[PDB]
């Protein structure tokens, strides 16, 4: 069970949407309230921040990445 063990940090430019949430911050707020937007979420929440937003959609985008019926699974 390995995959990489270094380190980049940097646009994955690679790849859109799936089963893959690992790395840090991928999206940001923008990025995170684009696509939120065009789910009708809240941008913000009564009381949520950049993470919670990200992390919100992060997880969205593996429930609903582009209208698929079908229940994510419980981590890769």
């Amino acid at each position: 069970g390995s995959s990489g063990s270094s380190g980049t940090s940097s646009n994955p430019v690679l790849e859109l949407e799936l089963a893959e949430e690992k790395l840090p911050m991928t999206l940001s707020r923008q990025e995170v309230i684009r696509r939120l937007r065009e789910r009708g979420e809240p941008i913000r929440l009564f009381g949520e921040t950049d993470y919670d937003a990200f992390q919100r959609l992060r997880k969205i985008e593996i429930l609903t990445p582009e209208v698929n019926k079908g229940s994510g699974p419980s981590s890769g």
